[PDB]
DNA sequence: CCATCAAAGATCTTTGATGG
DNA sequence: CCATCAAAGATCTTTGATGG
């Protein structure tokens, strides 16, 4: 089945414009690489997790593609081996509204992130106040104008590309509210990179 | 701070442990318990030349020793002699019994953080961690966690056994009282 | 009934208070 | 201005709730 549990299959074809995509990366040892992308329709942007590396080229910025038999997990799309992805016909193309492009690249305030439900996937670019390397984890204190929060990565550390002073790019991190002590924690598909 | 007592005191030796390594690069130490006519004292001995002197029921006269909040500490600068008969005496039965008794855990929990704790307790559970070994000990009223993080070698006691503790430190932090190993801590046990 | 992953809690490391 | 050492704080593990 889908890499995201509970994800629902959508057979109906949908045409999107690719806004951005990450390099592929190893998310789990012994498994094929994945990448993250953001795509948009005339009315909505979607975060997308792509598990078929045949599709690297099709996820080029500003390209229009038609996707079918993809999975939807709480608004996050998953494209795996069973999906069909083709280049869109010129007649299937459209203009993405500016507000949608803007929202797709925006990062929520940390204070607002903290109000979301536990388990919500968090994406964004944040200033780093401190980085701490431990044996079983790397932690970051990230911050903005108004607030700060801890980011916890407990996965393989070798391939993280982050340099002192960089802003931190987060993809698919999980909000954990704990009990008034919230953090962002890596999960199965999380990706982290300096900007 | 510990108080130096230059004047001689004659005591009877009640019990003493075998010597053990308490700190890397240091001479061994042992624990003992001794008594006068009127009081018992727990004792820490750091001069191993004195081990034969600390045999059960022996009367010894101690001088230039330290009293550290009720615990006597005997190092190289102390003088320890065999007592003269005229300094010998009878240790009353209630003093000997008090020397051997263990505080209820419910009373231990009320003491100040940092108080040194000794006693014999039933073991309820043992857990081995990466860098510590912990035990749950109990009596008829209460239970408490013991933490050993000094050497990470096997402590071969488990549920049903009895654990004898020497100079463990009470920590109350977080409203969660524990007994924690410290500089001079030692564990003996009775296998089941 | 395993797998998941967040909440709860234990363990481990750092800080800070105290004294000599 | 070392040495202790317990609390605070951070990391790490265990537990418990959910869902295919």
């Amino acid at each position: 089945g889908p890499h995201m549990k509970g994800a629902v299959l959508h057979e109906k074809p949908m045409t999107v414009m690719v806004l951005t995509a990450t390099e592929p990366f190893n998310y789990k040892e012994g498994k094929e690489n994945m990448f993250h992308a953001t795509v948009a329709t005339e009315s909505k942007y979607y975060r997308v997790k792509v598990f078929n590396m045949d599709l690297k080229e099709k996820f080029t910025e500003n390209k229009f593609i038609t996707i079918s038999k993809y999975f939807n997990s709480s608004g996050i799309l998953e494209i795996n081996e069973t999906a069909t992805v083709s280049e869109a016909a010129p007649n299937q193309m459209f203009e993405v509204p500016k507000n949608i492009i803007r929202s797709a690249k925006e990062t929520l305030k940390i204070s607002k992130i903290k109000e979301l439900d536990s388990g919500t996937l968090i994406y964004g670019v944040f200033a780093v106040e401190k980085k701490k390397v431990n044996d079983k984890s790397i932690t970051f204190k990230i911050k903005d104008n108004e607030d700060n929060i801890k980011v916890v990565w407990d996965k393989e550390q070798h391939n993280i590309n982050y340099e002192k002073g960089d802003k931190l790019q987060l993809f698919s991190f999980h909000l954990r509210k704990g009990n008034g002590k919230p953090i962002l924690h890596s999960g199965n598909h999380s990706f982290i990179k300096g900007e």
